[PDB]
């Protein structure tokens, strides 16, 4: 397991626009493309994402490259962020693939609010920063796949994501 087969895990990979669980047009392994109602408007960041004229569908190649792009930014987001890159820089590699995942998901400046879930994660109470993580809009909205990243938290290791 690594970062990469885990978000394959939480993403999926859909070849032809879709719609993410919040209603937003999407594609690939979970490229967010617009937070617009206008499928046009997602088609056209989908055509400068990929660098050419797109009938709404990419190939596998290409949405892998978008996906090696996003995990990449998430990591960047993260070490370019005052709030995050300590934390980031405190963990384990299992738990740093864990915060990856949530900025990828979320994004840097939405994860960087968790303040006192951080806390608990830099001061390595795996269990209090567990149950605070739970205590979210995240995990309400997205409870499977934020009970994997939360396990992945408080074990340090990849039970969650085992037999998947
Ligand atoms: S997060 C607080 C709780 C814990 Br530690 C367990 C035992 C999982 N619970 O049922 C809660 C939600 C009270
Ligand atoms: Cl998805
Ligand atoms: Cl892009
Ligand atoms: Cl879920």
């Amino acid at each position: 397991m690594n970062i990469f087969e885990m978000l394959r895990i939480d993403e999926g990979l859909r070849l032809k626009i879709y719609k993410d669980t919040e209603g937003y047009y999407t594609i690939g392994i979970g490229h967010l493309l617009t937070k617009s109602p206008s499928l046009n408007a997602a088609k056209s960041e989908l055509d400068k994402a990929i660098g050419r004229n797109t009938n709404g569908v990419i190939t596998k190649d290409e949405a892998e490259k978008l996906f090696n792009q996003d995990v990449d930014a998430a990591v960047r987001g993260i070490l370019r962020n005052a709030k995050l890159k300590p934390v980031y820089d405190s963990l384990d590699a299992v738990r740093r693939a864990a915060l990856i995942n949530m900025v990828f998901q979320m994004g840097e400046t939405g994860v960087a609010g968790f303040t006192n879930s951080l806390r608990m994660l830099q001061q390595k109470r795996w269990d209090e920063a567990a149950c605070n993580l739970a205590k979210s809009r995240w995990y309400n909205q997205t409870p499977n796949r934020a009970k994997r990243v939360i396990t992945t938290f408080r074990t340090g290791t990849w039970d969650a994501y085992k037999n998947l």
